[PDB]
C-alpha cells in the first residue's frame, strides 16, 4: 500500500541557479549539494533537484502539470508581491492561487483552498459531476 | 510561508483510462469524476488530473523529473509482482547501493515518471554523509 508523498525530484539545466531559485526565493532550506544534486526541506517535503544540462524542454510550457504548496490567505498579498519583487515567471469559491514557473518551466502553484473547499463547491455547482465521498 | 503540499495536479491525454491506471492500478482512493478531471486521496495526498487534447508529450521520457511515494519494505516484492501482472511500464532503474534504499520508477499512461520508494530523507542522507566526500552538508 502506498503510505504519503516520499520526494519531489525536478531535472534542472543549472544547478546553481536553480538553488537559488528554490532557497532564496522560495525559502527552501538547503540540506546537500554537488555538482550535480541538490536536497531541499520545501513545506515539510523532500526536494531534489538533479541537473541535466542538454534535454529538450520546449514541450512543458504546454501542460497543465503542476505541484500546490499551501500558503494561508494572510499571506497570499506577501507571496505575490515577493514572487513579482524577484521578476518570477508568474502565469495568469476556488479560493486563491499564484501560478508560476522555476527556472526550467515546472508549473508550480500556491493555494490557500483545502480538498473540502474544492469538494463542497462541486457539490454546489456542478452536481452532475460523479461524487464518492 | 509555505506550509506543506497542497495538490499534484497531471495533463493526462485520456482521463478515462488515467482513472483506471491511479484508481485499479495504484489503489488511489477516486473522490469526484467528470469529463474533464478527476480527485483522489493517494497516501494522503490529494491527487488531481486534468484531460488536456493535443499538447505535445514526447519530451518528458527524456527528463528525470518525477514524484516518489513511500511503501514499505514488506511490500516492496508484492509492489513490483503488481506492476508487472498490469504490465506498468517500468523504467530501468539507477544503479543502486544497499544504502540508497530500494525504488521501483515506472510511468503513467502519458509518460510521467513516478517512483515506489522503502528510505526517507534521513536514510539517504546518513547513505551520503558516510559514502559520499565530493557533497556538501548543511
Ligand atoms: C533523490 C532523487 O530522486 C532521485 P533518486 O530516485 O535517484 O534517488
Ligand atoms: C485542482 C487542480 O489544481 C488544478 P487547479 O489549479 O486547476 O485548481
Ligand atoms: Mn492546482
Ligand atoms: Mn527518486
Amino acid at each position: 500500500m502506498i503510505k504519503g508523498i516520499n520526494h519531489i525530484t525536478y531535472s534542472v539545466s543549472n544547478i546553481a541557479k536553480s538553488i537559488e531559485f528554490y532557497r532564496d526565493i522560495l525559502g527552501a532550506d538547503i540540506l546537500v549539494e554537488s555538482e550535480t544534486l541538490a536536497y531541499f526541506n520545501l513545506g515539510g517535503i523532500w526536494l531534489a533537484l538533479n541537473e541535466e544540462k542538454n534535454i529538450p524542454r520546449s514541450e512543458i510550457k504546454y501542460s497543465y502539470t503542476h505541484i500546490a504548496f499551501t500558503i494561508s490567505d494572510n499571506d497570499f498579498e506577501d507571496w505575490y508581491n515577493w514572487l513579482k519583487e524577484n521578476e518570477v515567471n508568474i502565469l495568469e469559491r476556488d479560493k486563491k492561487s499564484i501560478y508560476f514557473t522555476d527556472l526550467d518551466g515546472h508549473k508550480l502553484e500556491l493555494h490557500t483552498g483545502s480538498l473540502e473547499d474544492r469538494l463542497s463547491y462541486y457539490k454546489e455547482a456542478k452536481p452532475h459531476m460523479n461524487f464518492y465521498i
